[PDB]
């Protein structure tokens, strides 16, 4: 009876391969709103008629991240609301969000992040792995392709190379495992 111990080998590099879903999360939705005869929005009190009376508006619903109400042509509705176009950008990001949108922990956020920060990445430099890249991952936590290498030899191991996993995450090959601590 020859069974090796707890002991794994660096195999075809993969990856989840998924990058989200747009269709998941529920995406800005760019649509002309019909707020275009609604309060004193064109300047000035004219046109058509002459003087018009329009004053406060209560019970209004307000701009989603803004003080007042939507008055505007077209409008990005997401996150079950109207947001604006400068109101939909990352809390933490704060990169312009013309396209999609997110929403989490009580704020919105973006997508790219969301893989990121919300979702897998390498557990060395804390980089975000890109969504179907090639690459290899130990057991069950992924890594990167170049961060991957031995305590002692410090050299990446590809397919078919025989390295052991440390409880502290750390690939070592076989002669280092013994010389490390067993
Ligand atoms: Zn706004
Ligand atoms: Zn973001
Ligand atoms: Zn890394
Ligand atoms: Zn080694």
């Amino acid at each position: 009876s020859s069974q090796v111990p707890d002991v794994m080998v660096v195999g075809e590099p993969t990856l989840m391969g998924g990058e989200f879903g747009d269709e998941d999360e529920r995406l800005i939705t760019r649509l002309e709103n019909t707020q275009f005869d609604a309060a004193n929005g064109i300047d000035d009190e004219g046109g058509s008629g002459g003087h018009m009376g329009s004053g406060g508006t209560p019970e209004i619903p307000m701009c989603a991240g803004c003080d007042q109400h939507i008055l505007d042509r077209f409008i990005l509705k997401a996150l079950d609301r109207h947001w604006h176009s400068k109101c939909l950008k990352c809390s933490d990001c704060h990169v312009p969000l013309a396209e999609r949108c997110f929403s989490r922990g009580e704020s919105v956020y973006c997508k790219d992040d969301f893989f990121k920060r919300f979702g897998t990445k390498c557990a060395a430099c804390q980089l975000g792995i890109p969504p179907t890249q090639v690459v290899r991952r130990a057991q069950d936590f992924v890594y990167h392709l170049h961060c991957f290498a031995c305590v002692v030899c410090k050299r990446q191991l590809a397919t078919g190379d025989e390295f052991y996993l440390m409880e502290d995450s750390r690939l070592v090959c076989k002669a280092d495992y013994e010389t490390a601590k067993q």
